[PDB]
């Protein structure tokens, strides 16, 4: 029961990013599993707008598939704000375990009420601080830095508490704001810093790995529900295949990215063990207040699953 369909897949990152190549890989798998009847068209690099617009496109049905960071979803479902808390996951293996486990599914299950199907989680990654004003190797260096953040009360509160002037902006506007120094800097994973070319206008990189961002791989519930079960099965099966492809490609891209940023002579700093301690204690009281905005059951449950995974 598989009829010809044309399926629109917009996203924010560059086509050459690991997740952009995973998007093409998803397109290829969907076609294979449907004998060429289901054809995914990808529109990368923000061609169909930033995350916030992609989410709305899926709700309304102008788009079929996207991947977005969890932060913008907090505007619909506050519990998704949990992943903007710093230092939640020690490594990617903890993240996978938690996201693919009951605490991750509890959140994905909140999406149909809002018109969305969370097919699964993909990896955006550990985020690192880039700027153009000065090296950031100490908590103190963050003070008064005009830092773009993702558009969520949790991101804004955390970085304001670390002393920065936190400027929420959509990702599609970020490059020009860095280039024009309307903002001093930003924080993203290395392979995004590379493939969106932020390093061209950001001479400083700090390997802070301060937050882990999941992507949600999403379908429009309106569109998905009118598929036949055989058609749904092509999508979910392709999504499981692409999740594994995406996570491997993300991790390898993270390694290639640091080399390219290094071998390209970007100035890379780290936070000391001590400075990282200072960071955690500055954020502690703010994380505690944000629980009320996120959802105390979600924060505590994610922390407990992270602990057992770890
Ligand atoms: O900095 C951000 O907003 C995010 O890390 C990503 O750029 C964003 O989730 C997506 O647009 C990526 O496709």
């Amino acid at each position: 029961d598989i009829k010809p369909r044309i399926i629109r897949f917009g996203y924010g990152l560059a086509d050459d990013s690991p997740t952009g190549k995973a998007s093409a890989h998803f397109a290829e798998v969907v076609s294979k599993l449907s004998d060429g009847k289901m054809k995914v068209k990808t529109f990368g690099n923000g061609a169909l707008g930033p995350d916030e617009q992609l989410i709305n496109s899926l709700i309304s049905g102008s788009g079929e598939i996207t991947f977005v960071s969890t932060a913008p979803i907090a505007s619909l479902i506050p519990e998704f704000g949990v992943f903007d808390l710093p230092f939640l996951f020690d490594n990617e293996k903890v993240a996978d375990t938690v996201l693919d486990g009951p605490e991750g599914k509890k959140l994905l299950d909140k999406l149909p009420a809002k018109g969305l199907i969370g097919l699964n989680y993909w990896e955006n990654g550990f985020r690192n601080i880039t700027n153009s004003r000065h090296e950031i190797s100490k908590l103190d260096d963050i003070g008064g830095i005009k830092l773009r953040v993702m558009q969520n009360q949790v991101a804004l509160s955390v970085f304001k508490g670390l002393g920065a002037n936190a400027i929420p902006m959509p990702f599609t506007e970020l490059f020009t704001a860095l280039e024009t120094k309307t903002v001093d800097g930003q924080e993203n994973p290395l392979s995004t810093i590379q493939t969106s070319k932020f390093y061209e206008v950001q001479p400083y990189l700090t390997l802070s790995n301060h937050v882990y961002t999941p992507f949600v791989f999403l379908a429009s519930k309106k569109w998905f529900d009118q598929l036949s079960q055989d058609e749904k099965d092509v999508i979910t099966q392709a999504a499981a295949d692409s999740q594994a492809f995406q996570r491997k490609a993300s991790r390898q891209g993270n390694e290639d990215a640091l080399k390219y940023l290094k071998e390209h002579n970007v100035k890379v700093a780290e936070f000391s063990t001590e400075e990282r301690e200072k960071i955690r204690e500055k954020v502690a009281p703010i994380v505690e207040s944000l629980k009320a905005k996120i959802g105390k059951e979600t924060v505590e449950g994610v922390l407990d699953a992270a602990k057992k995974a770890s």
